[PDB]
């Protein structure tokens, strides 16, 4: 899975800084890339870091509500006109957990563009696990839940 895009998400400590990096797998800068980020449990974007991401016409976020320096979008969308195929157009912003629940659930970051809406490059991110996949003990074809 995840052809047509190089996407790997990491998240590092500091509330903890979430960093996304992406690169197109073609020859031309692909037009109208959509970043589709869904938060963890109880984590909200910083309203002064996401505002820094939306400076200009290069990157466009929709209308979001602001409260207690937290953006009120659990799923957040980043529209940007081009994605580079030589370098890595990275971006980063902080996710502020206010209310704490047991058993944090993995977030997700999706990438797709206009001419490929049949693109399914998703990569989950967990603040404790590396790959972001929730735990399962899996022997070949058949699989089970670890817990």
């Amino acid at each position: 899975v995840c052809n047509k895009f190089h996407l790997n998400v990491s998240v590092e400590n500091i509330a903890l800084m979430l960093k996304i990096c992406t690169r197109y797998l073609g020859e031309v800068d692909s037009t109208m890339t959509i970043i589709d980020i869904s938060m963890l449990t109880g984590f909200l974007p910083d309203a002064e870091d996401l505002t820094r991401l939306s400076k200009g016409v290069d990157r466009y976020i929709s209308r979001y509500e602001v409260d207690n320096n937290m953006a009120q979008k659990v799923a957040v969308i980043i529209y940007l006109n081009k994605v580079s195929h030589s370098e890595d157009e990275c971006l980063h912003f902080k996710i502020l957990k206010h209310f704490e629940v047991g058993f944090i659930q993995p977030g997700s970051v999706k990438v797709y563009s206009y001419y490929n809406l049949d693109e399914k490059c998703t990569k989950f991110y967990h603040p404790d696990k590396g790959t972001g996949l929730l735990n399962k003990i899996c022997i070949g074809n058949v699989c089970r839940c670890a817990g």
